[PDB]
This record gives structure tokens, C-alpha cells and sequence, in this order.
């Protein structure tokens, strides 16, 4: 079912996140929605793999040939990692976040993706939907955010 497919991208990003943000690994994974992402994915390393934690945190290890970019998810599947997403030019966003950040912004600005980064300087999770970014978000609230945009 696309349902179990979806709650199972929600816990693959919760995992994979929570490990990362232990361990102050940057990461940046956008999932696609109706607005597409496909020009977006081409610019990255094919990987059309199934989606898992495992798979996610491998990808983002730093000093590694996927990790340097965004991780594309469409469908149920990892399309790309090391993908490049547009930045926003926003002065509203804060100085002492990073280019990841800026990229987890500008996608949403021109797509209706949700996007997730963790900072490689703070190990905060944020998000990013509708050109709005949610900084720092707690397990809890990381939880009903993908709950409520990523399962209909
Ligand atoms: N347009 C983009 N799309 C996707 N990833 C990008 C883009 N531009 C930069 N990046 C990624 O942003 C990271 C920038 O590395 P850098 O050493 O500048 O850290 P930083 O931006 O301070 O980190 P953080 O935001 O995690 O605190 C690199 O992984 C680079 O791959
Ligand atoms: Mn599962
Ligand atoms: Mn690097």
C-alpha cells in the first residue's frame, strides 16, 4: 500500500535524521510531491533505490562521494543523492545558518516539497515547506509535521 510506503518514509526520515543530528552529520533530503522535482534530480548521482535509514545515513557520511548535495526522494524511492537545489536569495534567513539551509529554502519556494536538513554545525533538525523554514524542530514536532504533510 502507498500508506504503509509513506509511514515507512516518515520513520526511514525520523531514524536516519536522529542518527545524523547525534552525530553532527550535515544532511539535506528533499521529498517531492505534486509539483515535480525531476529537473532537480538529474542534476545528482542516480541511486532509484528503496528507501530505508540505513540507506539515508550511508548516503550523507561526510568525506564520501554522495554526500556533497541534496538527497531526492520521489515515490517510494531515493531518486538521487548529491543533487544540486536551487538557494534561496532571502535576507530573512538567518547568518549563522548554512548553504544547506539556504538550499532546503529556495526548493521550497518553487516547489511544494518538504524538505529536512540537519546542521553539520549544531546537529539541529529543521525543515523547510511553502518557502517558510521550521528551525530546530524537536522529535515531536518533526513527527507530526511529516505525519500530517507526507501521509495523505
Ligand atoms: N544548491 C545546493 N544544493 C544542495 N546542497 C548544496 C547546495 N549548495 C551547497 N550544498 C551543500 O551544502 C554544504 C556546504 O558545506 P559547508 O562546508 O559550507 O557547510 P555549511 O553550509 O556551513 O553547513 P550547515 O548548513 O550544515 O551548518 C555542502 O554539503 C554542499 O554540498
Ligand atoms: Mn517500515
Ligand atoms: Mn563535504
Amino acid at each position: 500500500r502507498i500508506e504503509r510506503e509513506q509511514h515507512h518514509l516518515i520513520e526511514s526520515i525520523e531514524k536516519s535524521t536522529q542518527y545524523m543530528a547525534k552525530r553532527r552529520i550535515g544532511a539535506l533530503i528533499s521529498v517531492a510531491r505534486d509539483t515535480g522535482m525531476d529537473d532537480y534530480i538529474e542534476t545528482g548521482i542516480p541511486l532509484n533505490a528503496k528507501i530505508s535509514s540505513q540507506l539515508l545515513i550511508n548516503i550523507f557520511i561526510p568525506n564520501t562521494p554522495l554526500h556533497d548535495g541534496a538527497v531526492i526522494i520521489k515515490g517510494n524511492e531515493i531518486a538521487s543523492a548529491a543533487s544540486y537545489l536551487p538557494l534561496s536569495d532571502s535576507p530573512f534567513l538567518s547568518k549563522e545558518l548554512g548553504t544547506r539551509h539556504r538550499a532546503a529554502l529556495g526548493i521550497s519556494e518553487v516547489t511544494d516539497s518538504i524538505t529536512i536538513v540537519v546542521s553539520e554545525e549544531t546537529g539541529g533538525i529543521s525543515l523547510t515547506k511553502g518557502g517558510e523554514l521550521f528551525r530546530d524542530v524537536s522529535e515531536e514536532e518533526l513527527h507530526k509535521i511529516l505525519l500530517k504533510e507526507l501521509v495523505t
